[PDB]
DNA sequence: TGAGGTAGTAGT
RNA sequence: ACUACCUCG
């Protein structure tokens, strides 16, 4: 399975000696910014200065003659108005080899690209985006299509051009006109003079000088989700097609040479052997076939509508599943209503006492906040719950079948397990509570084996805490849970993190896995930024592994339709001595272990996928000590 | 709340 | 994160 592919990266000309050694300016601000506003300002100064200049260190580097740049002037930020000055401390050499420096060069590259689009006649430009054609139209509205662009500097002092087809929605109507016809509100609006997106509160029932003002000078709402249905995406061949063009058109007016598509060797990883009681292609099939390992169960039904017992096909469905499945279950019906107060609560008490592992709630669509309340409630009483909206016909097969898969997972049932041998016996994923680092908590889920998966929540608080400890705590708890549920501590773990947050935040975490004598591989997953992958000949397979530079690579976990193009994940092996194929192979296999869908695997590997849902759910509900629940009950899916 | 994917949105 | 477009023996 060795194929060759194109990347939406285009190789260009090697950076000359002047571009490698940009000018270095010193920056003097009055009054002194302050530790965390200085960087934003320098950036905001690089823009004022003009030319191809970006921020480098505490002052900026440039590619435009220091003479042509605006050396003095003023600017405002968060209230304060500052005065700036620039003093040209010569040319400083940058080394593409040095990642840090390779970053100052790359920046200038974006500024350069951004300056060239700025001067393009007859073309719409928005940031680094350029729309060169009209794709759609209609009543005072239209879609322009082009490509989001990017220009960075190679690891070998060369230029790189990234291209990716994109669409742009533009309102042809004006603020009034729009409001006219009978259109609701617009969150953003941009002047008809300068494209300054703006947050408008509403129409000002005010005065009539405001008019003279504009009149003296001689002198439209931005849209998002205000469009009637008469397809935003593109199929890979078409966006592979539009890429080549747009790239050949743009490169043809940047004066850096012919863009040369960068080829790369890929590999078709092995198909995952997904297993229930018998082989199974998608988790749903476990319902007809039978689960891998299935404990007895006891499920409760909570009807919040008018009806009474279990809709027969549901009773059947289950009874048929546990049938082919090893053990058998026992249904239950809660005879209380959330309003019944202590009555209802005491009911959950009996429900959990009498065995019940998870409740299935049949109810008309629930207003967001009512939903969260019921779930938190049932949850404190230690009962995970699956909601299935009531208007339900038995041909809505797919919908109630997911509800069931959820119910079961919420009950702690191992729907399907992966048949085979893998490097890490335990793969745990972490997702942060504070976006940029685990300084403000986070969560983590793992998948092992038997083949059982579980979840973990940070040691209670609110208030900062050394990231690394927060992180080791997450891994520490996960290891424990794995013992009391399998009896044995894994010999090799696979740590998956969302890449955004730094890395050494896992340092102490690794230190411990060291002392505790246990193997490990630390891999970072980035959902976006892995460009695109198009084969040169043949079709686009699923499960493609494409090694890039040192220890980083692109994996394509899915390709489930021919009306869109897949978005490969980028992965970087930052620790461990396991061969990249073994990793890719395991990461690509952990994609079939998500139990809540059952008709389509998620793009990410289940450990990271479950991590995020556990976090969003921890926020949506108000979990602090949801610790009455067994860690193998996926209450958050 | 069925869930997944790819898309877009994220001086006057 | 939110919304739309699909789609799911
Ligand atoms: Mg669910």
């Amino acid at each position: 399975g060795k194929t060759e592919v194109f990347l939406n990266r285009f190789a260009l000309r090697p950076l000359n000696p002047e571009e490698l050694r940009p000018w270095r300016l010193e920056v003097v601000l009055d009054p002194p910014p302050g530790r965390e506003e200085v960087y934003p300002l320098l950036a905001q100064v690089a823009r004022r200065a003009g030319g191809v200049t970006v921020r480098m260190g505490d002052g900026l580097a440039s590619w435009s003659p220091p003479e042509v740049l605006v050396l003095e002037g003023t600017l405002a930020r968060m209230g304060q108005t500052y005065a700036y000055r620039l003093y040209p401390k010569g040319r400083r050499p940058l080394d593409p080899k040095d990642p840090g420096e390779r970053s100052v060069l790359s920046a200038l590259a974006r500024r350069l690209l951004q300056e060239r689009l700025r001067r393009l006649e007859g073309v719409w430009v928005e940031g680094l985006a350029v729309y060169r054609r009209e794709h759609a139209r209609g009543p005072g509205w239209r879609v322009l299509g082009g490509a989001v662009l990017d220009l960075w500097v190679s690891d070998s002092g060369a230029f790189l051009l990234e291209v990716d087809p994109a669409y742009r929605i533009l309102c042809e109507m004006s603020l009034e006109a729009w409001l006219a016809q009978g259109h609701p509100l617009p969150k953003r609006v941009r002047n008809a003079y300068d494209r300054r997106t703006w947050e408008l509160l509403r129409l000002g029932e005010e005065d009539p000088s405001l008019l003279d003002y504009h009149a003296s000078k001689g002198r439209v709402p931005v849209l998002t989700l205000e469009d009637l249905h008469e397809a935003l995406s593109l199929p890979w061949e078409e966006r592979r097609r539009r890429t080549r063009e747009i790239a050949s058109w743009i490169g043809r007016r940047l004066g850096l040479g012919t863009p040369e598509a960068v080829r790369a060797q890929a590999y078709r990883l092995s198909i995952p052997k997904l297993m229930g009681r018998r082989a199974v292609s998608k988790p749903a099939d476990a319902l007809r076939v039978g689960f891998y390992r299935a404990q007895e169960t006891a499920l409760a039904l909570l009807r919040l509508d008018g009806a009474q017992g279990w809709p027969e096909f549901l009773r059947r469905a289950l009874l048929r599943a546990f049938g082919a499945s090893g053990a058998s279950l026992r249904l239950h019906t809660l005879h209380a209503h959330p309003s019944q107060g202590l009555a209802f609560r005491e009911a959950l008490r009996k429900a959990k006492e009498e065995g019940v592992q998870a409740v299935l709630v049949l109810t008309p669509p629930m207003a967001w906040e009512d939903r969260n309340r019921l779930k938190a409630l049932l949850l404190r009483e230690g009962l995970p719950s699956q909601i299935l909206n009531v208007p339900l016909r038995e041909e809505e097969r797919h919908r109630w079948e997911n509800a069931l898969l959820g119910l079961l997972a919420k009950a702690g049932l191992q729907v399907v397990a992966l048949s085979g041998a893998y490097p890490a016996e335990l793969a745990v994923g972490f997702d942060a509570g504070g976006r940029e680092s685990f300084r403000f908590g986070g969560a983590a889920c793992a998948v092992g084996g038997g083949g059982h998966l579980l979840w973990t929540l940070p040691e209670a608080q609110a208030g900062e805490r050394i990231p690394q400890e927060v992180v080791w705590d997450l891994l520490e708890e996960t290891l424990w849970a794995f013992r009391r549920k399998a009896g044995r501590l894994p010999s090799r773990v696979l740590l998956l993190r969302d890449g955004r947050v730094p890395q050494d935040e896992f340092a102490l975490a690794l230190e411990a896995l060291a002392r505790e004598g246990i193997a490990y591989d630390l891999v970072s997953v980035r959902k976006s930024g892995g460009g695109r992958v198009y084969p040169v000949q043949g079709r686009l397979a699923d499960g493609l592994y494409v090694p890039l530079e040192d220890k980083t690579f692109l994996l394509l976990t899915v390709h489930r339709d021919f009306r869109g193009t897949p978005r490969p994940l980028k992965l970087v092996h930052e620790a461990g001595d396991t061969p990249l194929e073994a990793l890719a192979h395991q990461i690509f296999h952990l994609t079939r272990l998500y139990p809540a869908s059952g008709f389509a695997f998620p793009r990410l590997p289940a450990p990271l996928h479950l991590a995020d849902r556990l976090v969003k759910e921890v926020g949506r509900l108000g979990i602090r000590h949801l610790k009455e629940v067994d860690r193998e009950k996926l209450f958050f899916v």
